[PDB]
């Protein structure tokens, strides 16, 4: 019930006991851990309150106010709303802190020692999708900021009777378009090819190519979704080069900037933001290893390793490895020659121990989970691989949620 | 849950779970808690024994399709009167076999288990003294060396009775190389293994105190103090590492030992406990050209190498500790495949086992599996392993980890 964690390369131990505080299940039960599944599986005015009282004495416990007068009024005064409008509004200020929280406690995410330094943008007063497309250009631009990147969440309004829901039907605000082909190949982002079959069918004219920068698709008050098609002025790109093979560029790859994840549903105090994209910058693997190099993804391996002249007739020459590390010493240097925000695998890992030790500290824990946490390449060269990491669902959070064209009743 | 999906995401091949249900102990997670990356996680009586004996050996007698059988019975009944009248029961030759490969079929954290049907049992239940666990020590590293063509073997001494009668093998594993903390802080050798290289030059190994020494085997048996053996040096097959492109890589002065073979865990039959069961298989890659290599509390070569390839080694961002691990790998491999030393590179090592694993589901219902253990250490997500969902439980018969025995020994002097 106090547990403790150990670094196997320093030895240091620190002290959980932040997980005490944590609320819905794991997945695991006694006889089983479920740790690797990536998907393990509105409110009433009963299950409101308690998760709202919750959330307001964790806020008012933050600014140290803890019961003041303040605190209790607050509480008598959402209790009331609850009661009278059988759901409630948070104030900017626990609107802010909900939304770091949120992002404070992601177990999956590695870049949280910047947890406090998220810029949030309140769109609770947008009624429209025109209204939605203007927010995140400027969440985008904001973001972007000529490619030296700021974290940023634009929040839009909270589910109220699930009937008038926002969403950004996008993945991401930026991703790539994937078609199926009559040859039964695949251009594009494999990862997209379904959302693609939605644009087109709602209207997108679709220019066929490898790297098309999906339109946005975005649904305001319950809805029909829209199309909208970001400023190309606001979509930094990066071209894909090597500074040691020439022949690289030939490949003709590129990359955006800007990783602004958008189908996520954020949690506090009870209520439900089910559009609310949020972006950092890239750890370069996400692109040069899991975007590139995923069978079912872009998959260039064997072009790259091609094109190296590698050994390619026997697994223990171990060409996959080498073609490996050299597209992502080209991604890397191709954001860093840009002077677009990127961060290697080893600077991120040793940032995040950082952050572990300073929250083991400052708080009692820090829930993280090891299998996300851990890069997709040179695992146990990274400080993270020797970590023990408990992983536990803390609130505020950001949670996934089901595809929208599963569940939306089209209207027409 | 009668029924647990697992799913590649590479692929989207489902496969279903039924064998999880047959599991035994747990795993240290609670339903508000996953510890899916804690390594070491939270005598029986006759009351205890009884249902676990009864357990295995209903599993036992359903594997060769005799499950209620007179003979099954009778067994039962043998069993049931030999626990009530000495507390414990002996396993039969074929039993123990079948507990061993068993073991090994259930162990979630090893990659290497397309091969589980094949491991060469060695009965050592008649062993008594030091000498005689040295000498099937011996006999296992010959058998299983093969002279290079390695073959997995397990040698299973006599179990616990009352827990002060302990066979143990103190090595961790059968062959590994010393280690010697230096006054200036330094280590020479292996820095895992100082503490037992210590406890070694303390019982009177005479350490030549070099960075590549086979350590003695210190052995207990019947619960006596433990005795040091010095393994017949032509009996230790190992592979000096060279690159095939690199030609300085030789000047690293880097060696390695031909057989894997892990000597301090404990084998679980039937409720039976034996505590001194090496076991040997052979080597995946990335174990020695990773882990034992690039570990920095271990021989910490990444910069030694890098230097040599002149990296650019100022800027992380340079990825050039990745690029020297991978030459190092592509080393290791190199250098047993042209010795002709069993090896396996983690691509073929981590396909073999999805290959095992889909079969197991299939014909099992399914195979426990630990995500943390069986990804590889470099190269993660270009292996299929890295992409497939796993359920990790106990089943038994398996391999437990149990203290270091200098933590419980008492000694007798
Ligand atoms: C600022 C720099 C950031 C870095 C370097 C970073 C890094 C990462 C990485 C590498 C992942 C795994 C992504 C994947 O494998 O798809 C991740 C996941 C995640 N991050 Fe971040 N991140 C950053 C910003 C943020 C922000 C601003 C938020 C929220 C406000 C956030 C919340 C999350 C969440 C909820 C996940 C899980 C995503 C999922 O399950 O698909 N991160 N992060
Ligand atoms: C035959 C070829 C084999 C291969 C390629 C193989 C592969 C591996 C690898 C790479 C590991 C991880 C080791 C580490 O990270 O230290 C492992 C662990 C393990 N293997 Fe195997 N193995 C083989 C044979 C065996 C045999 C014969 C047994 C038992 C009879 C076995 C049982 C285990 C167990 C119990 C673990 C977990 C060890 C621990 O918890 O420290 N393996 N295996
Ligand atoms: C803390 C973490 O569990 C630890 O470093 C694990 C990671 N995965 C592993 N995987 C294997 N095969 N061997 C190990 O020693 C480790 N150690
Ligand atoms: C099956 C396994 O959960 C899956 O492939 C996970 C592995 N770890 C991950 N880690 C990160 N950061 N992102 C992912 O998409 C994955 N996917
Ligand atoms: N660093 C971040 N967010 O700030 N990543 C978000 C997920 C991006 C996704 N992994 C990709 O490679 O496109
Ligand atoms: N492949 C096997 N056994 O057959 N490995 C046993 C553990 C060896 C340990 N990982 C080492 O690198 O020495
Ligand atoms: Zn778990």
């Amino acid at each position: 019930r106090f547990l403790k964690v150990k670094n196997w390369e320093t030895d240091v131990v620190l002290t959980d006991t932040l997980h005490l505080k944590s609320t819905l299940e794991t997945g695991c039960t006694e006889h089983i851990c479920m740790g690797s599944i990536m998907l393990p599986s509105v409110r009433t005015k009963d299950q409101l309150f308690p998760l709202a009282k919750e959330f307001l004495d964790q806020y008012y416990s933050s600014i140290k106010r803890f019961g003041s007068k303040a605190h209790m009024d607050r509480l008598e005064e959402v209790n009331k709303e609850i009661e009278s409008t059988s759901t409630y509004q948070l104030k900017d200020t626990e609107l802010i802190y909900g939304a770091k929280h949120a992002w404070r406690n992601a177990s999956r995410c590695v870049g949280r020692i910047q947890w406090s330094k998220l810029q949030v943008f309140d769109a609770r007063d947008c009624t429209t999708a025109h209204g939605m497309f203007n927010y995140i250009c400027n969440h985008v631009k904001y973001a972007t900021n000529k490619g030296n990147l700021r974290s940023a969440i634009t929040i839009f309004p909270q589910r109220t009777d699930g009937k008038h829901d926002f969403r950004v039907w996008n993945s991401q605000l930026i991703r790539y378009a994937g078609y199926k082909q009559p040859d039964g190949s695949t251009l594009g982002d494999p990862a997209n090819v379904q959302f693609t079959e939605i644009c087109i069918q709602q209207g997108w004219k679709a220019p066929r190519g490898r790297f098309d920068v999906l339109p946005l698709l975005l649904q305001a008050n319950g809805n029909d979704p829209e199309l909208f098609q970001i400023p190309p002025e606001l979509v930094l790109e990066v071209p894909i080069r090597h500074p040691k093979f020439d022949w690289f560029k030939d490949l003709g790859l590129k990359w955006y900037g800007l990783p602004a994840v958008s189908n996520m549903l954020l949690e506090i105090g009870g209520l439900e933001f089910s559009a609310c994209p949020f972006s950092g910058w890239y750890m370069g693997t996400e692109i040069g290893v899991r975007d590139y190099c995923d069978n079912s993804r872009y998959n260039i391996l064997e072009e790259v390793a091609k094109k190296m002249d590698l050994d390619m007739r026997k697994t223990s020459s171990l060409w996959k490895d080498q073609a490996l590390v050299e597209i992502n010493i080209a991604v890397l240097y191709s954001f860093q020659s840009d002077k677009v925000t990127i961060v290697d695998h080893h600077s991120a890992t040793e940032s995040f121990i950082k952050h572990m030790e300073n929250e083991y500290r400052c708080r009692g824990g820090c829930p993280a989970d090891w299998v996300w946490i851990v890069p997709p390449m040179s695992g146990s060269i990274t400080p993270v691989f020797h970590q023990e990491m408990l992983n536990y669902r803390l609130t505020p959070s950001f949670e996934y949620q089901p595809d929208p064209w599963n569940t939306h009743v089209w209207k027409g």
